[PDB]
């Protein structure tokens, strides 16, 4: 099964910037077992960023992102 199933990691550290799609990769949500709870996004070298699903302009950036069509 060649997946993904290892993005445990959570979150503190909200940056606040639109990142340029053209070094954006994707994103990811925050895992249940984790302290806090928040959104992440992804360059395309690989510097994953935390982020708020609150702030209008993340929820922006994760649907832009591929939606999370996970089932």
């Amino acid at each position: 099964t060649r997946g993904s199933d290892i993005s445990k990691t959570c979150c503190f550290q909200y940056s606040h910037k639109p990142l340029p799609w053209t070094w954006v990769r994707s994103y990811e949500f925050t895992s249940n077992s984790c302290s806090q709870r928040a959104v992440i996004f992804t360059t395309k070298r690989g510097k994953k960023v935390c982020t708020h699903p609150r702030k209008k302009w993340v929820q922006k950036y994760i649907s832009l992102l591929k939606t999370p069509k996970q089932l």
